């Protein structure tokens, strides 16, 4: 859907955007410092869940640009490792949301966050 | 979710960035020339569907900047007039991509592309 390669960069990092803003707005419920309101939670993690999904299409071959490494395309394999973990611990938070238990949300949540940072060390420049 | 009104303006443009791609992508398709698979533009138009509700919560008071207009702010039951039109719309689109109706498609699709230009005329800056 990129006419060119900025385009796709400008396309991924705009969904990052969205997602660090999903994800990290629920800091403060999982530390307790705002109220838990478990609706408000299952509808965030909801649109959490489809930005999620976003970004890797983002990366296809030869769009090398933005702060992508090029080991996503040399070391490939090993990223879709990364991108299938964390979508597989966004199922797990969705879980955790959609039962409205909150101990299980901050460990869910932990996780997620985990491999969010786990794939920025590996693929994403400095 | 906004730690400055900086961090708001950014959100907006980032999920108009998100919604541009996914209405835009589908051109191709409206006009034939690309295939049409309903099964692709039912998932698509559900991305969309997520997408075009989400800009809205990041233009709250005070959170002028970017190239939105103060009228968002000086004019606001007009702009709330335009973000609700524009939503009816993608409801109307998300109703011709699940039915698989071609004809019913291009003319949702025109629907939502005019409200996007309305708005746009009458509170983005130039
Ligand atoms: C690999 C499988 C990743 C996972 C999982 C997550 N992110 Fe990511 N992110 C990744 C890359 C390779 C890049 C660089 C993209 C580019 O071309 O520049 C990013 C970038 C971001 C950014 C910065 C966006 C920008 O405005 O430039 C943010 C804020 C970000 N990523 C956040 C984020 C969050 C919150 C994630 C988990 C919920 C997450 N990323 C996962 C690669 C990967
Ligand atoms: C008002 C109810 C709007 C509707 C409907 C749509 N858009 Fe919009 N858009 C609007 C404003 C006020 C702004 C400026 C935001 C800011 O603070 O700068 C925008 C911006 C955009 C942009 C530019 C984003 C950027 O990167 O800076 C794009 C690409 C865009 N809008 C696209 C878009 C599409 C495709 C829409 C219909 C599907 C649409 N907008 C509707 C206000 C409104
Ligand atoms: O909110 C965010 O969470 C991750 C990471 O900081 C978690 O350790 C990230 O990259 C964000 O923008
Ligand atoms: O794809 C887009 O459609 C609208 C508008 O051009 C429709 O007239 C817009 O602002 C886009 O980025």
């Amino acid at each position: 859907q990129f006419a060119k390669p900025e385009d796709a960069v400008k396309y991924r990092q705009s969904a990052a955007t969205l997602m660090a803003s999903h994800f990290g707005r629920m800091t403060p419920v999982v530390k307790g410092q705002a109220p838990y309101d478990a609706a408000q939670i299952k509808a965030n993690v909801e649109v959490l869940k489809t930005l999620s999904a976003l970004p890797w299409a983002a990366f296809g071959p030869g769009t090398e640009g933005g702060d992508a490494r090029p080991e996503i395309w040399s070391d490939a394999a090993s990223f879709k490792q990364k991108q299938q973990a964390f979508q597989d611990n966004i199922v797990k938070l969705s879980a955790a949301a959609d039962a409205g238990d909150l101990d299980k949300l901050r460990a869910a949540f932990g996780d997620v966050g985990a491999s969010c940072k786990a794939c920025h060390d590996a693929y994403r420049k400095k």
